[PDB]
């Protein structure tokens, strides 16, 4: 429209409807301008990358996208806190996207003194791959989400892919994606854009825990009507031989029949919190669970959902298997236990198996008068028809969905960080602002123009989703686990600003506290 | 709508219908950016805060708001007048206000010279809470009001406000506001804001004195039919004892019975304005009326409203129990008595007990032939069924309303300051112009970005009120006092403007001339 | 609860367009007198005006649950707040709401102020404190004035040259028009309803 009028208004509340939650959310971007208009090759060769599971080829782009799926942009603590006390499942249904109030300044920097001014006709150009025909980023967990506190004015982040190689060099099949040569949305200072997206329907995220175990399924009142082998030695002595017969019931349960067997397990190393209880050595890299492909060892981080710890021990968690997030103003490298947030998956002790503990036992050899019976232990253990297990859980620092990768064949395609997978997730959505070049020489050249005005662009970002929810039946007497804040004092307020106006999460929040019956 | 085009015009008049006024006024605003754009935790410990009963926690935000409410702001001083001599009562009926004309402006500062430049794509966001869902501040009579002359430009001040603490740190039932949390309209030059309001019933302030008192209700000459107890002494002597009975009539007032009693008394200490009268000594915190609440002693200032002084004795005043005005120019600390303004509560005198005298007398003990009859001083009377009192006088520069904290109980909720109390008064209007960051660098950076464009924005103010009037019916016969300005000469005229083009209030005028039968 | 007290009220940020008196004393030394007054604000609260004060108070006996701090003596009946209708003292069980301790102080409750439930088994006479349980009314510290305090203060007389500033306790307020309180709270244990007496009047007719 127009330079005075204002594109859109901000529109951040949320509304509770009964099946239904709508969280609108609306933020402030700031878009740079990205490796000077140019497509890069970074490649693994341009800086170190001596080790052939570190190498990379792929192409870094001027554009940058917006990446919202994380939980904390969506939610308030608060908003997360009448979700997972009220209900037992939800999933998203409908997504909407808009960017208004655009506003593109240029930079002059000259004898050190720069000054800012405004560009009128410049535009910036802004579109969403519906067709899924780029390389798909945003499912990675990055960095370069909107910001969890609403104040905050926040980066575009860069876009960029990787395409295939050997070592730093490029394969016959790498691909080149011009972002360029996809139709875009070109917006000046009184345009707006938007577009709407339906989530495919996924199965609800299950937000409770187990009030009964999977071994304790059985009524302990009764027996059963099957047996078991009890005795097989008649008593002490030579050629004492006897099979002797029992019913399973309460005295004796864990050899009870019994119709399920917990989920898969890929075994992790444990190591524990406390520090003197941990070997003295490396066994980080070394003493880790990966994934070979190709010839690379990708470390196994969050593999098959598993307990962290077995009872009452916190002291270790798996090596890889956890997620863990850093406190506010953490460090990059090198960072002590203290400062990194390290998460607790204990609510899936009653269907899964502990991820640092053997998923069982098994018979090596045939047993016969000669023979003894010898039994191994088993590692992994990849499916058995009957066996059931619960995904990941969800938190408010950790990512919404992700996108399964298309091919043949896919098991359970739940990703295994956490979220909903998707086979056409919603879109990426890519920006940049149009190069606008310097003063050209009088005399024409064949070159391309290198020089062009520094420049960036701002302006408002409303994502609204609209969510499904499964409520909760509980016929349950006594009271349920909530998540409450702790009442006794302290200096600040937990998810509330610092003195120096710093916005800090203290611990990650979980989503499982009702139960249900297994 | 357009740059060149304005978004409203000034419109200042007040239109005196029969039962009722419009009262319209304009000013203009200057909106600064406030806290860097943070939320900053403010607390007694920042800055000194030894005191237990002065402990505070709360948060400062960068938004700020519109407090149009004291009276001065909607009523010039012929309007005023215009209203209290021809007036018994008035309240609010609507209410209706307006933002239009707004400018941003962008600032540079280098190498000392500053230059103010024109942001025409820069937005200011504004919205009203109309769900009472932030805390109240208006209704504490703080400063940062309309100015009182047409003339004058003001700035807005910075919105914040107070939670529960233990000492300086934070209890858990603190609570945090994040003021981007709420849905705003965001304006460019171009855009105009308004919204209406309309006052829940209140009762009519009531803007008379009363031409009898309390205790004179009574025809002056007829006896009363009930007796009292005149005389329990037979003579002097011994066993001299009797029980006499006399008609209460003219002769002896004071001893009659009556319908009804005056109004609640909680006692302040008397302070004369002549120095030497007063004690030496600081009595000022120690000797003076508090009320604690959780271990805080708060001096309570204007209590139940009560006569100031009794009868021709102005000399002295309650010690916290009177409303002091500045005049103009003002200091902030250790002002001497004659620039401040002391309030005259004395129209009361009817109705209401002295601040500085005790309530009453009770007797203490029972009497017989030993003991002897004992009484002692009531120094507060909470109620008693057939009480009747006056609530504090209006002025023009004291509050026009406040907000009755949302509660079980409260009985008679007129704010002891003055005004009109209600559960919902007219909604907070809160202010911030949007930040607009400099230029970002050009590699992705997780952190939020702390450099911004210094700004501020600039417009006008439209606020009318809708009020309803209680016309004069009075049968009396002799002359009404009124409110004048006194004719003799001067070097300057009261309520305008000085030499220096600066703008005073001479003195403050109450609401009470008319007078009404008690 | 709430979540803001009724004491602080206010913009943290800004000033009062109010006065109070702050210096009565010149200085020290003989005929030393002045009126200084000072803009209420930030730096110094507790002293600024507000509209509105706390519920009405009658003060309770403070005992505490620790045994050692306690008087030795017998205050139980003695020392309880009741009142007297036609010449029987009915002690005062669950007064006006108010709240039960200050601050972090959970040690002590009012005597007879506070709801005391049994636990399952209970005996009937001569319970220990640990098997009866006592209700914790501090969600109201923010309207309400503590049990065991007073109210607040008052003059007792008219200082003059001669005469000193003095001033007494108030141990119960009535009300005052401007109050504001909250009801004492809902419990599982605790009844639903109750029947308000038939007579000419009441006031806030609460349980």
């Amino acid at each position: 429209d127009g330079v005075g009028s204002s594109s859109g208004n901000w529109h951040c509340d949320s509304q509770w409807l009964g099946d239904r939650v709508i969280t609108t959310s609306t933020r402030t971007w700031a878009l740079p301008t990205y490796n000077n208009h140019l497509y890069k090759q970074i490649s693994n060769s341009t800086s170190g990358g001596s080790s052939n599971d570190n190498a990379y080829f792929g192409y870094s782009t001027p554009w940058g996208y917006f990446d919202f799926n994380r939980f904390h942009c969506h939610f308030s603590p608060r908003d997360w806190q009448r979700l997972i006390n009220n209900n037992w499942g939800f999933r998203p249904k409908r997504l909407n996207f808009k960017l208004f109030n655009i506003q593109v300044k240029e930079v002059t920097d000259n004898n050190g003194v720069k000054t800012i001014a405004n560009n009128l006709t410049s535009t910036v150009q802004v579109f969403t791959d519906s067709d899924y025909q780029l390389p798909y980023v945003l499912g990675s967990a990055h960095e370069g989400c909107l910001p969890p506190f609403p104040a905050d004015v926040f980066m575009i982040p860069q876009y960029g892919y990787l395409t295939l190689n050997d070592g730093s060099q490029a394969v016959g099949r790498s691909s080149f994606y011009c972002l360029e040569y996809f139709p875009s949305q070109m917006l000046r200072t009184g345009n707006n854009f938007q577009f709407s997206y339906e989530f495919e329907n996924v199965p609800f995220h299950s937000s409770y825990a187990h009030s009964q175990s999977l071994d304790r399924l059985m009524n302990p009142l009764i027996d059963q009507y099957l047996y078991y082998l009890s005795k097989t030695i008649n008593g002490s002595g030579q050629n004492q031989q006897t099979l002797k017969f029992s019913v399973a019931g309460p005295s004796n349960m864990a050899v009870q029949g019994r119709n399920y067997i917990p989920g898969p397990s890929y075994r992790q190393q444990r190591v524990s919190t406390t520090v003197t209880q941990n070997n003295n050595s490396e066994f980080a890299w070394p003493g880790a669970s990966s994934w070979a492909l190709n010839g690379r060892n990708s470390l196994m981080n969050p593999g098959p959902a598993m307990a962290s710890h077995k009872e009452g021990e916190d002291r270790f968690f798996p090596l890889s298997g956890s997620l863990i997030f850093g406190k506010q103003g953490t460090g990059r490298d090198n960072v002590d236990a203290d400062k990194v947030m390290i998460t607790n998956e204990e609510e899936i002790k009653t269907t899964n198996p502990v991820a640092t503990e053997s998923y069982g036992q098994v018979a090596t050899n045939h047993q016969s008068a000669q023979a003894q019976a010898q039994t191994g232990w088993v590692q992994n253990q990849g499916i058995l028809p009957g066996m059931v297990w619960q995904d990941r859980d969800v938190y408010l620092q950790g990512p919404i969905w992700a996108k399964i990768p298309h091919t043949d064949g896919n098991f359970h395609p739940s990703p295994l960080m956490g979220g909903f997978g998707m086979k056409h997730p919603p879109p990426q959505i890519l920006i940049k602002n149009t190069p606008v070049p310097a003063d050209p020489p009088t005399a024409f050249n064949k070159d391309k123009l290198n020089s062009f005005i520094t420049q960036y662009s701002t302006g408002q970002v409303s994502v609204e989703i609209e969510w499904e929810l499964q409520k909760e039946n509980s016929k349950r007497w006594n009271p349920e686990i909530q998540y409450t804040s702790n009442y006794y004092k302290s200096n600040n307020v937990e998810f509330a600003v610092n003195t120096e106006g710093v916005y800090s999460e203290p611990r990650p929040i979980g989503t499982r506290y009702l139960t249900r019956n297994l």
